[PDB]
């Protein structure tokens, strides 16, 4: 085998994470240029990280099975929050079955009544918060509130929402996030030591599990028709003929809510931010034309089948600013990538950021252009690819499209600074800088 | 409960400590503004830190007992230097009794002969080091030398000083400080691992303990009158009727000397730095008027009761540049703070820096103005507040005021750069940048 | 004892390593100036580091035996790569004997046929890569390739090179380097925890050991004349009458190749970079005069005895940019350094960088001047000094001088930017910034 070339080891401890939090794109482009190779290795905290930064080789990265490019070792930071024996922390066979059970709950087939539930919360929100003829809001925080409120209406039954509302859900997820050390992907030794915040999060999730249990007992003693997410997952049956444990169900619900909270929020925000920008009026007008073709009450078919332009807007906002900068796996057995082999124990990564800004794939990559197409097949990896592709993608897109169509139909927006906000690359999920997201809404003439 | 809002988690490991060491004020003001709340939470190394940045809520932070906002877990870094079973490392009841025994040794009631002892060392120092009609000194280092020399004359008997002089004391404290990892407040897992520097410091303190023991044996075999600090503490009796161990006494002496070495030094320096600045001549003239009302030999009453203006100068230098930027505690049981609850396991903090620069409390907070008053009651927290307030405050103020009155009576000073020195926020105790503290003394016409 | 003075402890974890990776010279000069002492102590991660930054006191640092200023504890990071019981990881007596056995293999006495072997590889390389009349290359990478290719021809027999060629060797060393955490010199607690990359490197070296074993078995079953490095080391006999183990031999070969890969490469590059710079034409002309005094085929005597000017060029490039910025040891028993004592447990360091830029020793230290002499005796410490001085120095100098003489005889070079490249201080071995090393070769008129 030929090893990819290697950026030589630097002295500050985890110093490359600082660069990755400040200018990740430029850092990776430098690595690529200096070593004259799209496939290259860096060393972070003693751990080799090999980045497939050539769009043409995406298939090598996304094809292999979890047994061989495993996500388990790279997501050890998440075990306290989701639970032992849940998702990435489960043996491979159970892992695959659990993920699939969640994927089954979020198929287009399961979305009956979701668009009206979403429209209802959004309208409730706009009437509570956007009351005036005119007013100033933080668009990032309000999208975030709408994402959690709308997800909770779609996924959880009324009895569940009565005991556990979106605000409590939001707090719990936010507390959990605050307990993580994202750098510890490169500090596996740390995660073997006792961490107090870890015990705290497990009690928090155990409290959630208690609520969930009480709900099931109450539903079981009043029935004659549990087709919400909780209900669906409790009815799943593994290949061996057993059921998921409530522990496992609770964990998968947390993971689903945790996954969508920032990614979908960010995507909504960027999309709305580009569309209200004056130099994009042409695309806004185009969006209104599409929306006005439709009544007030939307449905699944309108949003998902009959809004191709709104789709290009959302996709191109994920293209330009992907909220997850890296997809990563642990190499469990060595793998070929072009003329190279990437050895076992390496972390192998593919970067939606680096790849969405490749000039060959996306000519003039700093331009937000909803009409563009990829020049390289598979270079859009906003939701990953292959067999492990985002299983929440259709649910996320339904939410974002519905919120977009409801909001722009009822309100005009103006960004209260000249340029679109800069991404803030310091956070785990990357989105627009919070203090640059002030916007003025104006209620449209009824 | 409602959780305070949370700055979302950042990727560089302990990256917020870098900002806290470079621009802490601006970092915290940003957190406050971006989240629209004076009470807010950040995550450092996986550990939630909730900052009470509203001056009006100081009472919630400073009221609770050590059983419930505990200092023990946040000061684990200090256990090697002070000893197991000493101070913050003692069970709560013993902790309280030990701290109180030290507080009792440093009451105004115990200061007979301190002002003359201080004046004597300062005069000895000025005659050894400031010999000429005119000359250049580093004011920060010389204040530091005067603080340790004067503390040793007040607190330790001649026999003790003969075996352990201020220079040796200074070295030992300085060696101990060099062994600490202040960031490990956010790395409790680290402090459970063996650290070699920790064993070294304990041998150093054990050597100190040996000297102290020999002194006691020598005093016990020559007496007919141990009213120094060592003597006082050895005579303390716990509620159960036993005595502190020599181990515990030794530890409390170290902690007392360690506490005052930089804080008091820094406060002296800032005070002298502002007063010699030309735009402050008006306050200098005012200070001389007050000093000239008094003979050469001062006494307790002059310094502590009859120098109200010198007091405003020292207080306002602590206001403008508090040497401890944060008071912190571990939440052992949850607590209310305004409309929020701060959960167990959080670190809860209140910042004298952030609070002394609040515009409502201290209008035009960058101005050093000794005549100002707080506009918010309890917003001055230079020495903390409540039941856990600095127990060295009266001793520190006596030293600083005495040094100020002795030095300015005998010398004029001029700062050898245009602007007052910038604080250097990189160190544990924060003071003026060392290389900006060059000053020229001029011996006054006798 | 008097302790050296101490820069007071800073809050960011390992924050001084960031400064050391960005501007080490300025950082250390600041420490020296601010504390008014050439001998001074900083605290990194809780570990005191005392730097002998006075050229006049070099002898204190370099005299003491390994039992008392030990390299073992500071080079724990290297144990996985070289092996347990090898070099710095061996008990002191074995350590001394092993190092000596390697030193014996690299004495001038052992270099018969090295200059022709080197000239042969360099010429092979130039003909493969520098084929045209004219062309653009990265001088740093090509010197690196020449250093490893030429070392392998000198040190390893044909049978060994047939199974393990320079490219495979280069990869293996590069993989090993990528597994290190240089900051962990200041994190001894980390190196006591399991690190996965450590197990990987040991398997890699075990694979190398297997190849080496097979070679020995094959040589042992075909002989009638193992005078390469492998052969030499296998014939070494300890004081007790036993032989090195193949494990130990394998480890010492790795350490030798690892030591020379960047240091010698960097030194070649800098030397060539200065000599092709136009303002240095005067020294280039001088170098050609010396080279032209000699045939095409060089020999040991020409290179090592008859090239005094080429020697000054190489030495002065190591003077101006020493590839190892610090020589460090663990104080095992306390030691005097001027008016100070440096206690046990301190890391004591001497910096070739700081010392080669001292204005007293090297007037106008930013000027590359091959005719200069030190103004302070022992201030050149590019290869260390004393009893522990670099044991590869004569081999490194032979390689560098031979490559210099062969290349400049056959080619002209031009740097494709105006100024000599900046050093990149981020890496373990420090050399010229990689992307500033583009050069244009021109084949000379035959
Ligand atoms: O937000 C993250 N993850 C969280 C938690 C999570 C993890 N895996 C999941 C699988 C399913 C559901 C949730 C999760 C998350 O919400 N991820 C997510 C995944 C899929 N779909 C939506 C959201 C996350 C985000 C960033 C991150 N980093 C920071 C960048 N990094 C990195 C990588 C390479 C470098 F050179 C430098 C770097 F700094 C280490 C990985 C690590 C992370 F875990
Ligand atoms: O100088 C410090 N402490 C030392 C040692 C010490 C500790 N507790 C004591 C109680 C009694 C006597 C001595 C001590 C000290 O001398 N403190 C002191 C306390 C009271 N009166 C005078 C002096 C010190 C100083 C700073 C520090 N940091 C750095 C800032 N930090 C922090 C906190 C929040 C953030 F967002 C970011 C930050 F970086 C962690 C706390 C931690 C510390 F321990
Ligand atoms: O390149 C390094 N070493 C490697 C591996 C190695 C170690 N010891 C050996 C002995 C014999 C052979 C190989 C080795 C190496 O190739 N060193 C080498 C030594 C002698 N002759 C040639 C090369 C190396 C290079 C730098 C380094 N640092 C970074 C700077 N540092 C440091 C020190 C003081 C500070 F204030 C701040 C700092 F960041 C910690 C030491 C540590 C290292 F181990
Ligand atoms: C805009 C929103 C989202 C973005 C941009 C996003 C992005 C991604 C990406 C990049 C992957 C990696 C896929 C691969 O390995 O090739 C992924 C996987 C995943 N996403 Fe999302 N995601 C989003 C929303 C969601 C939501 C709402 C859920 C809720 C269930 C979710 C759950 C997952 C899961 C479970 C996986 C792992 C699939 C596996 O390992 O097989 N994501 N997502
Ligand atoms: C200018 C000098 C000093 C400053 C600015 C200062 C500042 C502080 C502050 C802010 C606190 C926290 C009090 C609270 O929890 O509300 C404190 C506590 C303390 N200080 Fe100081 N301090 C100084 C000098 C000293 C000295 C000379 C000693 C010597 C004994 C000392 C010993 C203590 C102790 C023991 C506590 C803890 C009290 C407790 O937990 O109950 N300090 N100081
Ligand atoms: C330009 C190339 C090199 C430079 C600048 C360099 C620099 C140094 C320095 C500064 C030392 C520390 C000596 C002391 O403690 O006083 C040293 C030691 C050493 N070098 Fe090198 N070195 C180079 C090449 C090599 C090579 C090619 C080898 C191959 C064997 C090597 C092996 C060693 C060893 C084994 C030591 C440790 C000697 C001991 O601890 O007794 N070095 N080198």
């Amino acid at each position: 085998g030929k090893l990819p070339p290697v950026y030589p080891v630097t002295v500050p401890f985890l110093g490359h994470i600082v660069q990755f939090g400040k200018n990740p794109l430029e850092f990776m482009q430098r690595c690529k240029r200096d070593l004259k190779s799209g496939v290259f290795t860096i060393s972070i905290g003693g751990q080799r990280v090999t980045i497939v930064g050539d769009p043409h080789e995406h298939s090598r990265f996304f094809s292999p099975r979890n047994e061989i490019l495993s996500p388990r070792e790279v997501y050890t930071i998440m075990t306290p929050v989701f639970g032992e024996g849940v998702a990435y922390a489960a043996p491979y066979p159970r892992m695959r079955e659990q993920l699939n059970f969640l994927a089954e709950e979020l198929t287009i087939a399961k979305f009956q009544n979701f668009v009206p539930a979403i429209q209802h919360e959004v309208r409730k929100f706009m009437a509570e918060n956007w009351k005036e003829d005119e007013g100033v809001i933080n668009l990032l925080e309000d999208c975030g509130a709408m994402i959690i409120n709308t997800a909770c209406q779609c996924l959880f039954g009324e009895d569940l929402r009565k005991r556990l509302n979106a605000r409590h859900f939001a707090q719990l997820l936010s507390k959990m996030e605050s307990s993580l050390i994202p750098a510890a992907v490169f500090m596996p030794w740390l995660l073997r030591l006792p961490l107090p915040q870890s015990a705290r999060c497990r009690e928090a999730r155990a409290e959630l599990q208690k609520i969930l249990g009480e709900i099931i007992v109450a539903r079981e003693k009043e029935e004659a028709s549990t087709s919400d997410l909780l209900g669906g997952l409790l009815k799943a049956v593994y290949r061996d003929g057993t059921r998921m444990s409530l522990h496992e169900v609770c964990g998968m619900i947390v993971a689903a809510m945790f996954a969508g909270q920032h990614t979908s929020t960010i995507t909504t925000s960027w999309s709305m931010l580009h569309l209200m920008h004056p130099k994009n009026k042409k695309w806004l007008d185009k969006l209104h034309k599409e929306i006005d073709e439709f009544p007030a009450q939307l449905n699944y078919d309108n949003v998902m089948d009959e809004m191709p332009f709104a789709e290009r807007c959302v996709r191109e906002s994920i293209r330009r600013d992907p909220p997850l900068l890296m997809v990563m796996r642990m190499v469990k057995a060595e793998v070929k990538v072009g003329s190279y082999v990437v050895p076992k124990g390496d972390i192998i990564a593919c970067s939606p950021l680096l790849s969405h800004h490749d000039e060959e794939a996306f000519p003039n990559p700093r331009l937000w252009d909803p009409e563009r197409d990829e020049k390289v097949d598979g270079a859009f990896i906003g939701f990953g690819a292959g067999v492990h592709k985002c299983i929440g993608q259709k649910f996320a897109l339904l939410q974002v499209k519905t919120i977009l169509a409801t909001a722009f139909r009822e309100y005009d927006f103006q960004l209260l600074r000249d340029e679109v906000p800069d991404p803030d690359y310091h956070t785990m999920v990357v989105g627009p800088t919070l203090n640059q997201c002030l916007v003025k809404y104006t209620r449209k003439k009824k």
